[PDB]
């Protein structure tokens, strides 16, 4: 699709099962996700945004759906204000921004 | 241009008379730029992202050239660790995110 900018850039996901909503987030690195269940081992990581760094949980080739589109990449856990899918993602779905 | 996401969507912008680096992000309802002065009346806004929320001075009305492409909006104002340009104005520039 040919995503426009004058609303939220909001799509579906599907992570362990469940649909969920994100934001499709050029200005983050990685993919950040609120509290939910995961498999396998985490691995600790700090980011940082607008208002300072936060911990989050990192893990690692997790499946994840965005859009209908498959990707399997990291995906952190934590006290995040919306659900981002940053450039980590982005990348494994084709996406590119245009003007 | 198309802009692929590999590395962050870095340009260079020219606000109130000044050069400066800034992130095109889609994740972004508002455009931020770091300490500097503009014309015009403000009034102070708090925004929130990771790691929480800054206070900022709100400017309306304001251009700002976006790697050659002229847009205004309303920019703030305040200690952000990047400039950002978002929605407001990524919309204005005619930026689209394609999959
Ligand atoms: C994976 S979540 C972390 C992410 N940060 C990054 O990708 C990169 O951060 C940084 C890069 C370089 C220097 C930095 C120094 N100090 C902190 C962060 C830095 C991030 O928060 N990105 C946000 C933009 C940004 C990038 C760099 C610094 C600060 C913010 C995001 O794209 C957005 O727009 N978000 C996510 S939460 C809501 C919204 C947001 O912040 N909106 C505004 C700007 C407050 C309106």
């Amino acid at each position: 699709p040919q995503i426009t900018l004058w609303k939220r850039p909001l799509v579906t996901i599907k992570i362990g099962g469940q649909l969920k909503e994100a934001l499709l987030d050029t200005g983050a690195d990685d993919t950040v996700i609120e509290e939910m269940s995961l498999p396998g081992r985490w691995k600790p990581k700090m980011i940082g945004g607008i208002g300072g760094f936060i911990k989050v949980r990192q893990y690692d080739q997790i499946i994840i759906e965005i859009a209908g589109h498959k990707a399997i990449g990291t995906v952190l856990v934590g006290p995040t204000p919306v659900n981002i899918i940053g450039r980590n993602l982005l990348t494994q779905i084709g996406a590119t921004l245009n003007f």
